[PDB]
């Protein structure tokens, strides 16, 4: 037998032989995930656990997608996988999935709560940025790029973890919306810059060690955006469809603050002309990318030119989903 059986967490992992040492790393929506020793490799791997991937379609839908996309795409910036296995021996016997990965050091969480380091935050805003030109480029555009879901390495090495929405499960484990656009978050039709809207938030919160625009759902969500940025004014309201237009149109309206009274100069350093400098550029990158008209938002392209930034430059059945998921597996 190749396969092993351990109890982490309060999960089993039934894993390949080759993989020792198993040890909680942590847990998102998607699975539990383990630091484990790769013997073959002789060095430290991530091990993600998928129980019942094919449970519901909204589950089935995601594994079956992140597996292929994976596979198919190739940057330094994104996941790529070492191996993915069953310890299942048959269609009719499978039920987990296991995709193993890098051992990466940290999450975005915890660098956002570290103190703001210039060199550090536009390396990492670089490659977030480099990461989603790729994905763009293979028609991927993200709509839910996160911190959680975002990994780190000691030598300040990043890779984003997940694909993003495609295009209800009894459980109550919510989602983070923080660091959706307005366009998500109203329903809108989007483009590609839809995603540095997200990275404008990541960046915010770096800078302030708060979520910028909190909330119960999306109402309070939409409060947070209008009266820290504004009410957009009136030529963004003619794309709203016309239900969610009268919606926004009769909000209390707000002037909106300036960049500067949003990241005021003592959220930054000033001890050198360098930092100076760089807090200026920093408040001039927030201020083209948490803009709530996609038309007047910063592209990708820009961005990654900013001096900023530049330095470093379909519908089955669960029985029909099973079946999907093994063979990408096996294959
Ligand atoms: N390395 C790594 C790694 C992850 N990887 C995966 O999620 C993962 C592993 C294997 C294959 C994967 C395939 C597709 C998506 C994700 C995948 S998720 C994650 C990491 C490493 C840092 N992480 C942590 O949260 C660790 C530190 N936590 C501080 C707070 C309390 C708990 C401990 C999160």
């Amino acid at each position: 037998n190749q396969f092993y059986s351990v109890e982490v967490g309060d999960s089993t992992f039934t894993v390949l032989k080759r993989y020792q040492n198993l040890k909680p790393i942590g847990s998102g929506a998607q699975g539990i995930v383990c630091a484990a020793y790769d013997a073959v490799l002789d060095r430290n791997v991530a091990i993600k656990k998928l129980s019942r991937p094919f449970q519901n379609q909204t589950h089935a839908k995601r594994a079956y997608r992140e597996l292929v996309l994976m596979k198919c795409v190739n940057h330094k910036n994104i996941i790529s996988l070492l191996n993915v296995f069953t310890p299942q021996k048959t269609l009719e016997e499978f039920q987990d999935v296991y995709l193993v990965m890098e051992l990466m050091d940290a999450n975005l969480c915890q660098v956002i709560q570290m103190e703001l380091d210039h060199e550090r935050m536009s390396y990492l805003l670089y490659q977030m940025l480099c990461g989603i030109k790729h994905l763009h480029s293979a028609g991927i555009i993200h709509r839910d790029l996160k911190p959680s879901n975002i990994v780190v390495k000691s030598d300040c090495t990043l890779k984003i973890l997940d694909f993003g929405l495609a295009r209800f499960m009894m459980t109550p484990y919510v989602v983070t919306r923080y660091y959706r656009a307005p366009e998500v978050i109203l329903g809108m039709g989007y483009k590609e810059n839809v995603d540095i809207w997200s990275v404008g938030c990541i960046m915010g919160e770096m800078v302030r060690h708060k979520i910028l625009f909190p909330g119960r759902d999306y109402i309070d969500q939409w409060n947070k955006v209008i009266e820290q940025l504004g009410t957009p004014c009136p030529e963004f309201m003619k794309k709203l469809q016309p239900t969610v237009r009268n919606y926004v149109e009769n909000r209390p309206k707000y002037a909106g603050l300036t960049f500067p009274k949003l990241f005021p100069d003592s959220l930054f350093p000033a001890d050198s002309e360098h930092n100076k400098l760089k807090a200026s550029q920093a408040r001039d990158l927030l201020s083209k990318m948490l803009v709530i008209d996609p038309a007047k938002r910063i592209s990708v392209d820009d961005a990654l030119q900013h001096p900023y930034i530049n330095v470093w430059y379909r519908e089955h059945t669960i029985e029909e989903w099973k079946e999907l998921i093994y063979k990408e597996v096996m294959n």
